[PDB]
């Protein structure tokens, strides 16, 4: 960490300790923040402390006997102490749905930023790459299994110039399984399928590479039609055809090679985290003095 980084993490932890127990009645809804794959996310105000939080709701029935362990598990699963993972305030349950309260990122997600930005400049994506790598490094240490992908909608930013990942250690699907595990977990997936589900960090690197190309050109780089047929044809194209690449003559050689090494089809030849962190693009980006906060505030009109 660095001085300002640890300090901000310390400050957040102080705020977390001051909040205490989280109950639904203590929240006032301000605005909807975004629409998720598993439930909507709202900007809320925690009245007793006056803290602005992001409140994610997950529709699920949790029985009273099951409830206490589920919550206690959720508290643990969200315990992050990284400057690159979105802060976590607490989780609770009321009336057939679960609330996950986290640090409000007033810059929104990068898919939202991308929409207003059109496309995101290479030097900005340099800072994004560094944060994602360090975020993935921290997550892989804490969890053996990831449950969420690297994608623009999962990269949150703010006016302090911070770039963070959502906690990949938890998903709405996992929580469902946890609730089911008290009745009796039944998996009918073959060993080879389960091995595929427990993907290595090489899959995260692929996702980062594809996301970087998407954000650099302002569009998901592999086009597809609508309907079931077009969906299958897209996935088959990803599996069996050459990966997408940046439009030639636009971006630096370093950034070009960086995303190409992330998108190599063979995961054994695909670059790993160590190789990426010392890549020419990363070393150049780390040296660059980039005003991310300034660009962000000008782009989405933060101030
Ligand atoms: N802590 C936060 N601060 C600000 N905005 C947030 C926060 N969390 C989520 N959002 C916004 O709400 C949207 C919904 O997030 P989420 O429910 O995680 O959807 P998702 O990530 O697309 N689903 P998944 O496919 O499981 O990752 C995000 O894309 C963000 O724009």
């Amino acid at each position: 960490m660095t001085l300002q980084q640890r300090k901000r993490l310390e400050a957040f932890l102080t705020q977390k300790q001051k909040v205490g127990e989280l109950k639904d009645d203590d929240f006032e809804k301000i605005s909807e923040l975004g629409a998720g794959n598993g439930g909507v996310v709202f900007k809320v105000s925690h009245k007793p402390s006056g803290l602005v939080m992001a409140r994610k709701l997950i529709h699920l029935e949790i029985k009273p006997a099951i409830r206490n362990q589920i919550i206690r598990e959720l508290q643990v699963l969200h315990e992050s102490n990284s400057p690159y993972i979105v802060g976590f305030y607490g989780a609770f349950y009321s009336d057939g749905e679960i609330s996950i309260c986290m640090e409000h990122m007033d810059g929104g997600s990068l898919d939202q930023v991308l929409k207003k930005a059109g496309r995101i400049p290479e030097q900005i994506l340099g800072k994004v790459s560094i944060a994602v790598i360090k975020g993935l490094t921290y997550l892989r240490e804490k969890h053996k299994i990831m449950h969420r992908d690297v994608k623009p909608s999962n990269i949150l930013v703010n006016s302090r110039g911070e770039i963070k990942l959502c906690d990949f250690g938890v998903s709405g699907q996992l929580i469902d399984s946890m609730a089911n595990s008290f009745v009796g977990t039944r998996s009918y997936m073959s060993p080879e399928r389960l091995q595929g589900t427990h993907y290595s960090v090489q899959s995260d690197i692929w996702s980062m590479g594809l996301s970087l190309v998407e954000m650099a050109v302002g569009r998901y780089p592999i086009g597809s039609g609508s309907g079931s047929m077009a969906i299958f044809e897209l996935l088959d194209y990803i599996v069996n055809e050459p990966p997408p690449k940046l439009p030639s003559g636009v971006f630096s050689l370093e950034f070009q090679d960086f995303v190409n090494k992330c998108l190599i089809k063979n995961p054994a030849e695909r670059a790993d985290l160590k190789q990426l962190m010392v890549h020419a693009f990363i070393k150049r980006s780390d040296a660059e003095e980039v005003d991310f906060a300034g660009w962000l505030c000008s782009t989405i009109g933060l101030n």
